[PDB]
């Protein structure tokens, strides 16, 4: 069973096109295989920095720059989302059906 804490990058309306140009990182906590609680960390300055202080197991993104796959890489696992939906992707997350993403 899953116990793990997943950044995913959200624009108001669907996930955003990069981990760079988000709105906003949905913190997701999914306990015994289901989402338990929702967190929003704004993509500004200090956003930037919170998000590492989270410690999170795994990032849900469409697309990553180099230097932040190198940054977040050693730590953390990126998986690649599947459309614009985040239920869905957090549905096939827990399922084990995303890809990892090995280079941006």
């Amino acid at each position: 069973m899953i116990n793990m804490k997943v950044a995913i990058s959200m624009d108001v309306d669907k996930i955003s096109n990069s981990f760079e140009d988000c709105k906003y990182f949905l913190i997701v906590r999914i306990d015994d295989n289901e989402v338990k609680s929702t967190k929003v960390i704004f993509n500004d300055e200090s956003g930037k920095k919170s998000i590492v202080k989270e410690n999170v197991n795994a990032i849900i993104c469409k697309n990553i720059s180099e230097e932040n796959y190198k940054k977040f890489s050693k730590k953390i696992e990126i998986y690649h989302a599947e459309g614009d939906d985040v239920d869905k992707n957090i549905s096939l997350f827990i399922e084990g059906e995303l890809s990892k993403i090995s280079n941006p």
